[PDB]
């Protein structure tokens, strides 16, 4: 399976969006997983996925890698609301033009905001969720804020440069080597490719800071059976907030790596495609 | 299988051991993997493990649920040695008995701080290590202590009786609808059997106490794949200990049950199952 | 100073109190502290703030020594909301009672809410905020709940016996040599002597139980410079709720006595009476 | 007071010093204290506690602030053992040569692993201790380490520049805005007028790098009743070694303050002024 091989556009109509242009990944066909990315540049569905995306169509699941509005191919935009809950919209919007009535949603970071808002917003059209220390979550109890990560995605976001985009995968991944060349010139072509993007994100960053995300007292809304992972060595999203999820949503487990940035999926690829595979399969 | 069919006794000589005995329950016959229990009043390897038996079996593992010396039908023994350290050296003993090379260990709260002075006093003999809230780590960051089920375990021991008994297992539990009659009754006859032991690890307690089973200095010499678990809910072994084993042990995961006190493998015990396995299997 | 020649009541009109009797304990006659008390049974302003008391007045504060609603000599009275917003209107009531324009607060764990929904109700009539393991906080990120003092307030007040006072304040005491016989008769005098509290606070926890006082999202507005002291081995309110203060208050500072209870004001009576007193004069 | 008018050299023979330079500023003539700075590219004792000295002197104390061995005016040297001891050694060495008995220390990151040091080796010679985010006590329960403060110390060492010299105190500090010029060409002259230091320094963290100071195991040793204090905001150390310290010291009490980074003697001045005066003279 490869990018071009898997890829297309679908237009969404949901909210705010009008004939809205979304890119997406796709292969297999038994239930649908939806998989969101995190927001630092350059981010998308493939790049952030395609180590799980195979695991999980041998599982038997479609799988589903979308591109966030204002990311990759998706359409450009300027949002007024905390990117978590039109993330969310654009999903729905996603779902109900493909006539997906329920999917599982996988979510990183950013992507972990979108599946949490979803899931609050949308409790009829979600099967289980999986958060990979999702952003957004309010105030740390132990780290200082904005955190290291953060400070650097808004660093190359203002500044976009080859050695910035070095520097933040350098904090984002825990082992360095790791960060081979083709791993930086796949994100350096996504951030050259649509520079609007990033010029966008920093005007929507203005209107609804990250502070604005939090929808940590909705939290108990949350019927939908939930697995939380954690990379021990997250320099962008606090440990603790992985505590937070599970005292506070019904039906949680927690799982944490070690050795393990923010990219949980991709640096500890076969440990989290088992752990997630199982946790559809049988929770 | 049932406690009779596959109940056993092996006498052991490992330094202060001479020909002592040490009664187990044995299934299946692929390789090893040793299940150790807890140190609360009654407590031995069939009732902590029953649920567990099984599935490890028909996965393909041999299990071997041993009695920890002063505990069930293990000879009564009064230690002037902090108990992890003095149980592992039977482990060894019973492993040398038996002509079992290598074992994967499953140890839960004293089985924990057990199979920990394993894995640290005889590297060699050791596979996988999945500890479940080990006990003696030192103080906690969070939690007062002794921990409130520290002090049940301690009343218990010095007044047993049946009120108390289940008194403590209220606290052992999150689900308070798992403690049926069958439950009780069964820790019960253990403690009226045996009150030897009950004496006996009073004496033992004031000879070592509890702070002097900490090894957390030790921690960075453990070299085999460690997969750390814990009861949200644990009232016995505070949680942020989960983290100082994830943070000093080189290659440690972490998972945390919701909904869940100090006995994971009999609380969330498919789920324990399943993720223990896989672990063994794949790791 | 002794508790009959400060004793003095007022009754006081505020929303749901319609001429309702309020006692306090009143010295000094400079800018005014109001202390407010826990919520176990027998509590009240005297009994909880005796060794704070002088040393303020000698300081040249006017301090009065509040009984909340349903306490001690106050009317008694059942509850259908939060305590902590209920007891805060009994505040202000006996504010504009006394011609009081603002006063500094001092509370402790219920206390503490009380103090906290005053700032928030009444941001004009609050001067400086002193919080001392407040309750109600919503979950802790590492103490399962209900917290271990907490089963024993409720026990004592369901079946109130002798010695299940004495089982009480050995868990909110550190220090067990403090539980003198004089400390014991008087919790137990109070209790006797009004048993309607007791069952009314019950009646109250099924209207309205403890997770309804969790004013945590609101946290932001409190303008009022704060200082927040927790006992590190407090064992009625979890230690990360004074992070979470700390972190979620704007202008706050946080102290933590080693070897202290929930009773820092009487366990470390002379630190806590200095430090108050200079932030009191110096913040 | 004024750095020149305070300004003294004393030769130091301990251990492996050989008459040994020491650079200090010495003001007043009651009881001593020891001010000792951080391990920062340009740190000293005079640009650290120049806001502590005289509030400190008019309370009737003998202040000291000393330069650390491979720091501002201090001889250059390599070391080969961890920092935090050998600085001990210096400070002991000091002593004896002033016929300075004993002493109140105060320390601040390095500093704080230093009056560690001496607490434990020269038990008989220390008064209090007051430690501001001490450096070296192992790894955190929440943190992942290198620290973002700690990168930015390492990486002016090795590439010494006015702008990377920004960025650090961009980091070290809560408020930016206290980040004047003359801070900035403060720090960058100490930098300047002596770059075998940062060499030095680079060498000596090879030899013993930061996993080697931890002294954890031993704090239970200390007697000298400890004052802790950290900025809530510190990005250099986490703020779960406060708790650390709090639990594993016999008589310990933790400040901590708010809007605050690793220069809380600085950022707070006033504050931090008032709460150690009192603490020598009350605690």
């Amino acid at each position: 399976l490869t990018e071009s091989s898997t890829s297309k556009f679908v237009k969404i109509n949901e909210k705010g969006f009008s004939d809205f242009n979304i890119h997406y990944n796709e292969a297999g066909n038994g239930e649908t997983v939806i998989m969101l990315h995190g927001g630092g540049p350059g981010a998308g569905g493939w790049s952030n996925y395609y180590r799980n995306v195979g695991p999980f169509v041998d599982a038997g699941y479609r799988v589903i890698l979308k591109d966030s509005p204002g990311f990759n191919k998706s359409d450009a935009v300027v949002m007024d609301e905390q990117r978590g809950l039109v993330n969310a919209r654009a999903v729905k919007g996603l779902m109900d033009a493909l006539d997906i009535d329920r999917a599982h949603l996988v979510g990183n970071a950013m992507g972990g905001a979108t599946a949490l808002n979803f899931a609050l917003e949308y409790p009829d059209r979600i099967g289980k969720l999986i958060l990979m220390g999702p952003g957004g979550l309010g105030p740390s109890m132990f780290a200082p804020m904005p955190m290291e990560g953060i400070k650097l995605l808004f660093k190359l976001y203002a500044e976009p440069s080859y050695e910035t985009l070095k520097q933040m995968l350098q904090v984002f991944l825990y082992d360095q080597s790791l960060i081979t060349e083709e791993l930086l010139q796949g994100r350096w072509e996504a951030i050259q490719r649509q520079p609007e993007h990033l010029k966008n994100f920093l005007i929507s960053a203005q209107k609804a800071p990250l502070s604005t995300w939090d929808v940590t007292a909705r939290l108990g809304e949350i019927k939908a059976k939930t697995f939380i992972t954690w990379g021990r060595d997250d320099r962008f999203v606090p440990l603790d907030h992985g505590l937070k999820l599970l005292w506070n949503i019904d039906d949680a487990r927690l799982h944490v790596f070690s050795k393990c940035g923010q990219w949980a999926q991709w640096e500890h690829a076969d440990e989290f495609n088992r752990l997630v595979i199982d946790f559809l399969r049988h929770a």
